[PDB]
């Protein structure tokens, strides 16, 4: 399978590199047959003998227009006839384009920075990792030591550890005695000796967790000051440290460079993307905790060694199995938008989107419409937005439904013809209107994306029917990856309609597909209400949850199944709803907070779990035990009674202090935040350990009652001596706990004041409340 694809320049002529695996080897192709182009639009013909004479220097060479051919396409559902400029480095386009484009019989140029290496797969027809070679991983993280106030890698890398199918190790030059651990002479052996393994294995993917902005860069560094030849790449050249937005990525030539990072913050969501954090929503089980202060102690004391060095295997092993966790999905979007996992790894699903249209522009011979310019990108602005939103029924009830559309937006699209190239078109003989906004949609002829989404959903339905008559749990799983893909980039388009950088970018279409969505999900509404007796206690865009007062369980699912059958049958096209699930119990506590409980005993809940970078178990379980109480007891009043106690408890420090340990990753050196809060004091603590921990680190600290402002004095766990050191209640209840409860029990008539009893050294100061929170 086809791995990525590059090009080289020899003589000034770009040859392209196709880096693939084939039958468990690699092999680089080559193609010095590829010839970079742009088309023009001209106003007449004969203004091409002009064209075909334009010239540019680029470094004291002459750059010209090797070859014209006027061509015929399709541009805004309307023929078009341009010419196909050729030349002979891709370089060249930027200098001989705004020449050529200056000519006065030059409407204007198209395809004219798409990158070559892209642009090949794209024409070639090639689609990056078909097949199902087995592919070759290993991830691995470094540990370092911080020198806060100075350049970047001031300190050393002290351990280098890995994982594979082989399992994990460590290399390091410290003094450590362990199975699993490889003890060198210095930090120089150590590299050098993580550079042998890898070439040693020579795995077809190196997984990391944000190693396109640190691990790399640190490698590089420290190789560069050590004098080490830092080789990773099959190619034999060092990684690329290629910029993208305000970030990095890098690249290794012949291998992928998977970092988790992008995807992981691209698939799922929450607060803090700590690995630690990212591991557990992923297999919801705890990974081993983290220690950067007994880290950064083992540096400087030399004691701990053994359990930071198991630390780090464990870090190797856990980005191993997120690397397992989500390469077979990326794997399957790269195919599904033909270009490199490289890429569609680090790529927005705007650009994702936009990939897949330039490939399928190409193969239907549609002309594809350039990027914004500087002051177009200015005119695009968003601010618009806008799905229904039902204001809900707070308090608790029973027996509720979930019903969704199926693929609103895309079904939207598809039914209602709705492109850029169908609005409101001159002599339309058939035409849908846009609820607001009255955009006219022509449907005389199908267009260029409607139709491609129409074929894309058409592919998911065929493959979840393949899907679920595959026994082979192996292959099941590969199409539930390519029906997923689908579902990802189908999910897309709407927000490409809007997306500033979009070349196929339209507002109008954008605004009319919210607009029927609207319409759409007023509509099923109304019936639901009028037609069945149910009551819709929560809606939004495209989705609600409804009941049927005082009816049985049973009632309830076997009148909602009866609903979709009439309703499916009045809405038109491809607009469908369906049954998404059935729940005993749930709440609301306002528009996109909510929490509902399935026939299982699952809570999920939306906009009332954590918020920010510090939180505590004290916090997680009391909330968790909160939302047991009222969805699984049904018990609005277990659960105040619930908080009132552990309320108590923490007062009466009757509450074990490792539930009260705050982890926090900080954004920059504790020795630099704000004088209110804890962090100064640990920083100053830590100081003293002789121990500077690196931004973006977690920490792990418990606030004590001090003599100062509360939550003013904290320590770093490890120096929590329980004799000698008493927390303070004040903060664990006011900043952590109630936060975290104060708004679910408010939706249920309990002011602040009720969770905690009259006599319960209240301080009465909700002013350690987290900030606009």
């Amino acid at each position: 399978m086809i791995l990525d694809t590059d090009y080289i320049t020899e003589d000034g002529k770009p040859v392209i590199r196709i880096f693939k695996k084939e039958n468990g080897e690699f092999k680089i192709d080559y193609d010095r047959n590829f010839e970079p182009y742009i088309y023009a639009l001209l106003k007449d013909d004969s203004a091409i003998e002009d064209v075909k004479k334009i010239t540019a220097e680029r470094h004291g060479t002459t750059v010209r227009v090797v070859r014209a051919e006027k061509v015929k396409k399709k541009f805004l559902g309307r023929p078009i006839e341009v010419w196909k400029l050729y030349f002979t480095h891709p370089q060249d386009v930027p200098a001989i384009r705004d020449k050529i484009k200056e000519h006065p019989a030059v409407v204007d140029i198209y395809e004219y920075d798409i990158p070559f290496a892209k642009r090949y797969l794209i024409d070639k027809g090639l689609i990056p990792m078909e097949g199902d070679e087995e592919l070759k991983m290993l991830a691995f993280d470094i540990e370092t030591l911080y020198h806060e106030g100075e350049e970047f890698a001031e300190g050393p890398i002290l351990m280098i550890s890995y994982a594979d199918e082989e399992g994990a190790r460590v290399i390091t030059w410290k003094n450590i005695d362990l199975p699993y651990v490889d003890v060198v002479s210095t930090e120089k052996e150590m590299i050098k000796r993580f550079l042998k393994v890898v070439k040693e294995k020579d795995p077809d993917v190196l997984i990391t967790y944000n190693g396109d902005n640190f691990d790399f860069a640190y490698l590089k560094k420290r190789s560069e000051k050590l004098g080490v030849k830092f080789i990773l790449g099959r190619e034999g050249s060092e990684p690329k440290i290629q910029r993208m937005g305000d970030r990095f990525a890098v690249e290794v030539k012949g291998r992928i460079h998977f970092d988790l990072y992008p995807v992981i913050r691209r698939t799922i969501n929450l607060p803090t993307y700590t690995l630690e954090a990212v591991y557990e929503a992923i297999f919801g089980q705890p990974k081993e905790k983290v220690y950067a202060e007994e880290i950064a102690q083992a540096w400087e004391t030399g004691e701990g060694l053994e359990r930071v060095a198991r630390y780090s295997m464990e870090d190797a092993k856990v980005t191993y199995e997120l690397g397992k966790e989500f390469f077979p999905m990326e794997a399957q979007l790269s195919r599904l938008v033909g270009q490199s996992l490289w890429d569609v790894s680090r790529s927005s699903t705007g650009n994702l989107v936009e990939w897949f249209l330039l490939r399928k522009a190409y193969e239907r011979n549609e002309l594809a419409p350039n990027k914004p310019d500087e002051r177009e990108l200015a005119r695009r602005r968003e601010s618009y937005a806008g799905g229904y939103v039902k204001e809900p029924e707070r308090g608790l009830w029973e027996n509720i439904v979930y019903l969704d559309f199926r693929s609103l937006y895309p079904s939207i699209i598809i039914t209602h013809n709705v492109s850029p190239d169908t609005l409101n078109r001159e002599g339309c003989e058939e035409y849908d209107v846009a609820p607001q906004v009255g955009h006219k949609f022509c449907k005389d002829f199908p267009g260029f994306i409607p139709s491609l989404l129409g074929d894309l959903l058409e592919e998911r339905q065929k493959v979840k029917k393949k899907m679920k008559a595959t026994i082979d749990p192996i292959e099941k799983k590969l199409l539930d990856y390519r029906q997923r893909a689908i579902k990802i980039l189908a999910n897309s388009f709407y927000g490409y309609y809007g997306y500033a950088k979009a070349r196929w970018y339209c507002k109008e279409c954008a605004e009319s597909v919210t607009a029927w969505g609207r319409q759409y999900i007023e509509t099923t509404i109304r019936e639901i209400e009028e037609k069945f007796g149910f009551k819709v206690l929560y809606a939004d865009t495209d989705g609600f949850f409804a009941t049927i007062p005082g009816a049985d369980a049973e009632t309830v699912k076997k009148k909602a199944k009866e609903f979709l059958d009439y309703i499916n049958a009045k809405l038109p096209g491809l607009l469908e709803l369906e049954y998404e699930g059935f729940y005993k119990r749930g709440f609301f506590v306002t528009k996109k907070k909510y929490a509902v409980i399935d026939e299982e005993d699952k809570i999920t809940t939306r906009g009332l779990e954590i918020v920010r970078r510090d939180w505590s178990e004290i916090a997680k379980e009391t909330q968790a035990r909160v939302l047991e109480a009222i969805l699984k007891h049904g018990d609005v009043e277990e659960a105040v009674r619930i908080v009132k106690e552990v309320t108590e408890k923490l007062s009466k420090y009757e509450v074990p202090p490792e539930k009260l340990v705050i982890y926090e990753q900080i954004t920059r050196d504790l020795k630099d935040y704000k004088a209110t809060g804890p962090h100064v004091a640990v920083a100053k603590r830590l100081a003293a350990r002789g121990i500077k921990i690196r931004p973006g680190t977690v920490i792990s600290y418990i606030v004590l009652k001090g003599s100062g402002r509360i939550g003013d004095r904290a320590i770093p766990f490890d120096e929590f001596d329980p004799a000698k050191h008493k927390y303070d209640a004040e903060y664990y209840i006011e900043n952590q706990v109630l936060p975290a409860v104060e708004r679910i029990l408010r939706a249920f008539g309990y002011r602040k004041e009720d969770l905690r009893y009259q006599k319960t050294r209240q301080v009465g100061l909700g002013a350690w409340l987290k900030p606009k929170t």
